[PDB]
């Protein structure tokens, strides 16, 4: 029998939506009869709260794909890249020409300044070039239009994810296997959502590990939880 | 443990509206991990089934507050007031002035077109009168505003409920008395969601009736339902 829920989410339906309310009540609901109710969401823990409605509660969160977790508005695991893969993972794009975005743990998204006409230069057309899907597309267009912080030098902090991209299908391909291929020496897990990206978090470090770390503080187990949602 | 689940809902959820798909999805991913998972609403199964997005799927739906059921199309139980009980119920409404909806299964909602001039006339001011809450006022302006069917006649059909309302407390406050007072004469149940209003429903039928039924059609135990929603 079920002691945990968690909730998938980008959190857009935690806002205007008008299903913002609904959601808020029946999660107020289970906990009322006793469920232990989480959200999961690839959006950092800052993000999510500026989303959700006033006084919606949960038992934690897991944010960041899996990255990051927070109880009672205290981080009980935050699991980071190390400096030294950021730098090489950055060095390794920008000489590819392979668009990227550093996703620290508080505020934007990042890349180098001198990065910043390439990579505007590979999604300039409106309408989707090279077989790229729809929604990839629009998603850089709207973060080159205000949602990375432009650099000079990459900040020293500790960083969630870094995500690679191109229209050029060969190119990312190999990248991305030259990424699975330094797995261990950089100590990362390789992912990705289309063929033309990928994603570089902490070795062994997803979703799914963030939900078990995640159970694991409350001393339920995975046969106790149910997953639903993205 | 678990075997069905009910969400309560009018239905406006699932429309446009950009959680529709998410709920959807919530709710396949239920069914999918083997959960039976049912509607209940207080509009009837046409409305809620024109609401609903295409592929929308559920085990089952119970509307009009319990006194409908149905599973793959088919009506499982139907509970309908009387007709002599919907005839004497608009007589004493009509002699006492107290605004009143009849809710057939099917069709609009009905009142009788000698009727017409008063039940405008009581709501006719945009501000609420004589405390009666915002959300009411608003419905019944709403009602009045398209959603009434005017009958020279009552029609001999199956009805689902009575809905009474009147701006006058004492009046209300003693009608909805008189209800109760022949509820095994007339053979009913009276319910109010204000101070202004009543409901006249089939005896012994409700929410919770047509819960018991559905999930006893499917052979699932009361310890065994969850219940989440309005």
């Amino acid at each position: 029998s079920i002691k945990a829920i968690f909730l998938d989410m980008d959190g857009t339906i935690l806002h205007d939506n008008t299903a913002s309310g609904y959601t808020k009540e029946v999660i107020d609901q289970l906990r009322a009869k006793g469920y232990k109710v989480f959200l999961a969401t690839g959006r950092s823990y800052a993000e999510i709260n500026q989303l959700v409605p006033k006084g919606f509660t949960v038992d934690g969160i897991i944010s960041s794909n899996g990255t990051s977790g927070e109880v009672k508005a205290h981080n009980i695991f935050r699991h980071s890249l190390t400096q030294e893969a950021v730098n090489k993972i950055v060095q390794l794009a920008q000489q590819q020409h392979i668009y990227y975005e550093v996703f620290p743990f508080e505020g934007q998204r990042l890349a180098l300044q001198q990065d910043e006409s390439w990579m505007r230069g590979m999604v300039r057309e409106e309408e989707p070039q090279n077989n790229v899907g729809i929604s990839e597309w629009r998603s850089r267009k709207d973060a080159l239009k205000g949602k990375i912080n432009w650099v000079k030098t990459l900040p020293e902090t500790s960083y969630s994810k870094i995500y690679l991209f191109t229209t050029d299908l060969a190119q990312i391909t190999q990248f991305r296997q030259s990424l699975i291929d330094q797995q261990l020496s950089l100590n990362i897990s390789v992912s990705n959502s289309s063929r033309f990206n990928a994603e570089t978090m902490a070795y062994g470090v997803d979703k799914g590990s963030g939900i078990a770390e995640m159970i694991a503080h409350f001393g339920i187990q995975q046969q106790e939880t149910l997953v639903i949602g993205d």
